């Protein structure tokens, strides 16, 4: 742990109450080959997330996925070199149209996007750069070369898919068609740790929800890999749609996560820019 050399910094204690019973400094948002044995009730608690028939046992699907990408990466992808790392997280919403936030999301030191958005074409609103980009084998687009691609998995399958994906091509399928193979360079590769979405799940959506949108689980990991965070194209629009940029059910609470930024933003432990 270091503070920070920003106006403000996330992990600055006794701001808020509220913050500091959630944010959990020890917590390693990737894997690493060290820190990769869940706990049973965690362990299970995320095999019942998607529910796959019969998994593969989990340290042999880890340790082969550690032959493939790399396995002693920085859990806070190397905070401790830098005084001050300024974050933006770029979501999906249309609130980005005609909003002009590409230079100003362009200058921070990190950019994190997510699922299948794209930023050509839209440049002007959204941005150009990345640098980090939240996938899933279900929700995926080939990444720039200079682009970290962190693959959030929600169930066995998922690991095996970027063993795959990046080899043989022999996965084609979950419970959709996905991807056989993918361009990214093995070494660009890391993997949201689950425990990190139980944290997520537990600590910051308080339970609600069968689990956390791709949205949220953004977030958290920006609170811990960052020391500032403005986010970017989350919520509705000024009319109240939910459309995305460039084109419910109980499983994700929309609403609950949206009060989570929400509160974050009243305390000043992010900035957000809400669009049109
Ligand atoms: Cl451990």
């Amino acid at each position: 742990y270091r503070p920070c050399t920003c106006t403000r910094c996330i992990e600055e204690q006794r701001v808020s109450a509220w913050f500091d019973e959630r944010f959990n400094r020890s917590m390693q948002p990737l894997l690493t080959a060290k820190n990769a044995h869940l706990e049973e009730d965690t362990y299970k608690w995320w095999l019942r997330l998607q529910r796959e028939k019969k998994p593969n046992n989990l340290n042999d699907t880890i340790r082969e996925l550690f032959q493939v990408v790399p396995g002693n990466v920085d859990p806070l992808l190397e905070k401790r070199l830098v005084s001050c790392r300024r974050c933006a997280v770029v979501g999906n919403s249309g609130n980005l149209k005609e909003s002009y936030y590409g230079p100003q999301i362009d200058s921070h030191d990190f950019v994190l996007r997510m699922n299948k958005a794209p930023t050509e074409g839209f440049e002007a609103d959204v941005g150009s750069k990345t640098t980090h980009h939240f996938v899933y084998p279900e929700s995926f687009r080939e990444l720039a070369q200079e682009v970290s691609m962190i693959l959030v998995p929600f169930k066995t399958t998922d690991l095996e898919w970027v063993i795959s994906a990046t080899t043989t091509g022999r996965i084609s399928h979950t419970y959709v068609p996905v991807p056989a193979k993918i361009k990214v360079k093995k070494e660009k590769i890391l993997i949201y740790h689950p425990a990190f979405i139980k944290y997520v799940f537990d600590r910051w959506l308080q339970g609600h929800g069968r689990y956390p949108s791709t949205g949220i689980l953004s977030v958290i990991f920006s609170l811990h890999i960052c020391d500032e965070v403005d986010l970017y194209g989350f919520g509705a629009d000024s009319k109240g749609n939910w459309h995305h940029y460039w084109e419910k059910t109980g499983v994700h609470d929309g609403d609950f996560e949206s009060n989570v930024t929400t509160i974050l933003a009243s305390i000043n432990k992010i900035r957000i820019f809400k669009g049109r």
